């Protein structure tokens, strides 16, 4: 479960949210491979309901119709082409597996699906799988509505419909088998692992039973006996009976407390300050590092659709976002996932975004290609956070310091902190409303290092800030609170 199966040295995966297969494949070859990214989490590759009201919202992909690899991102041939091209370049693919449910019970019957498959939610008929009434929890769920109504009852959270979504009877070997058939088809294609959507809504034992039916990774790309990477999405902010710890026997779990807390800290809410990050990790009530999948924001909470609150930092908060991501990437806790999104017309009304449903950039419903600008940014409204110099260099920073311990922590008792990773890297943050100018112990060998936040090491020179480490590991750092990026990061590979 617990190993990403990334190519030794690569320590992060990027969520290319709503990206088409052809675009990801190209991205693997032209960027992800050279820039050292470990892998890519793709949007659900299985056929979903085509929702026209509202117009093709991103969430329509979380409403399965069948397991055919046929979506707005592409067909099976295009999917396999992507997985092959990415794998050949040492970049892995992780599937967002929507296996807890099919579509909303209120969806009209017909062929309004991404591959034209017929389906009848009212009669529990999904002939493309095939699933029937006997494959759903309608008779198992004990709530008066048939939907999840109270999260204090761990049973209904698993047996009832999540927001009306037809709940599959995962206890049945047949259902478990159909899911494994889908997942094994993906594995044999070359996928390295999966994001198990809505795992909180599935019994740990049912997930286990499904996992027991999965093959090992494709032996053409991975060593024999490689088990697929499994990260279960379990939204657990505490306060509820269901604990993500119940799922440790299956693989890793998403640690949503990570981004929720990091956001409150960086935004300085409730008296929170960066100096408190000294004991970041399990010390904050987080799951064990080796069982955590961390991220600042995800596809849900970046638009207020999951959990984390208004504290979640997103690309909209570029400056603070870059700092949060940088902290995350520098800190040894958990396996890191970088978000990559698309811009949408956020329109807040009475405290909520009325356009939180808006799907990816499109022309009449057809997702737009990802275009690359000369400055390496993306066009067509794709944000491409993973391409931002500050984020991309921190992804590399993580690879360079991999395995090194958390050391040489410094803090001013307020919001100016710093720490290193063994003798391979050092990072400094200034989130106070005043300047930071001080000599700190870096733990790095003497020399001149390029700050990878403000610049890059190119042709034996630094394009941005330069840091001079003395013979007794010390270096002077100066960061104004008005600096473009109020943080500096240096490592073994940015040394001149
Ligand atoms: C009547 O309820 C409707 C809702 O109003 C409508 O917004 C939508 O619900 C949307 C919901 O708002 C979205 O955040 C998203 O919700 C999914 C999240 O993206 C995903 O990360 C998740 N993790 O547990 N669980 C959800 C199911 O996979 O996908 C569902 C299904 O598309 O479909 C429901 C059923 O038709
Ligand atoms: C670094 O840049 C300077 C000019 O600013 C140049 O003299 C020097 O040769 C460059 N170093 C390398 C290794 O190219
Ligand atoms: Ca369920
Ligand atoms: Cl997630």
């Amino acid at each position: 479960q617990y190993s990403p199966n990334t190519q030794q040295g690569r320590t992060s995966i990027v969520h290319l949210f709503e990206w088409r297969w052809v675009d990801i494949a190209l991205e693997c070859e032209r960027y992800l491979a050279p820039k050292g990214f470990g892998g890519v989490q793709v949007s659900p590759p299985n056929e979903n309901v085509a929702i026209y009201n509202p117009f093709r919202p991103w969430w329509e992909r979380y409403q399965p119709v069948s397991y055919k690899l046929c979506t707005r991102s592409g067909n099976e041939d295009e999917f396999r082409n992507m997985v092959t091209r990415c794998n050949n370049v040492g970049v892995r693919i992780y599937v967002d597996a929507v296996i807890n449910h099919m579509c909303g019970n209120a969806v009209s019957a017909g062929t309004s699906s991404t591959c034209g498959s017929y389906f009848n939610p009212g009669s529990r008929d999904f002939p493309a799988v095939p699933y029937s009434g006997w494959d759903f929890n309608d008779g198992k769920c004990k709530t008066g509505s048939g939907d999840i109504e109270n999260y204090n009852d761990a049973t209904q959270v698993r047996d009832c419909r999540l927001t009306g979504l037809l709940d599959l009877a995962l206890e049945k070997d047949y259902v478990r088998s159909k899911i494994a058939e889908y997942m094994n088809h993906l594995i044999d294609i070359g996928v390295a692992g999966f994001r198990l959507d809505a795992s909180k809504h599935m019994w740990p034992g049912d997930i286990k039973a499904i996992l027991d039916k999965l093959h090992n990774l494709n032996s053409n790309w991975f060593p024999a006996g490689s088990k697929p990477f499994i990260y279960q999405e379990v939204i657990d902010l505490g306060g509820e009976p269901i604990k993500s710890s119940d799922y440790f026997g299956n693989g890793r779990v998403t640690e949503f407390k990570y981004g929720a807390k990091l956001g409150t800290v960086i935004r300085k809410w409730n008296g929170e300050k960066m100096s408190y990050l000294k004991n970041w990790g399990e010390g904050w009530g987080f799951v064990p590092s080796d069982r955590a999948l961390v991220f600042v924001d995800n596809h849900d909470n970046q638009r207020g659709h999951g959990a984390g609150g208004a504290s979640i930092l997103t690309f909209w908060d570029a400056r603070l976002y870059k700092m949060a991501v940088g902290f995350m990437l520098a800190h040894p806790y958990g396996f890191t996932r970088v978000m990559s999104s698309y811009r949408w017309p956020r329109q807040f009304q009475n405290g909520n975004d009325v356009n939180d449903w808006v799907g990816p950039p499109n022309n009449n419903g057809v997702i737009k290609e990802v275009t690359i600008n000369p400055d390496t940014t993306c066009g067509n409204d794709w944000v491409c956070e993973h391409r931002w110099r500050q984020i991309r260099n921190m992804v590399i920073f993580r690879n360079v310091v991999d395995g090194q311990p958390f050391t040489n922590w410094y803090d001013n008792g307020s919001n100016q902190v710093a720490f290193g990773r063994g003798n391979r890297g050092f990072i400094v943050f200034n989130n106070d409303d005043w300047s930071f100018s001080l000599t700190l112990q870096t733990g790095l060998p003497a020399g001149t290092y390029c700050d990878v936040i403000s610049g890059d090491k190119i042709n034996g020179n630094c394009t941005g800030i330069k840091i001079y480490v003395s013979d007794d590991g010390k270096a002077h750092f100066s960061i104004s609170n008005s600096a473009e990026d109020p943080f500096i990061a240096i490592h073994a590979e940015s040394k001149l």
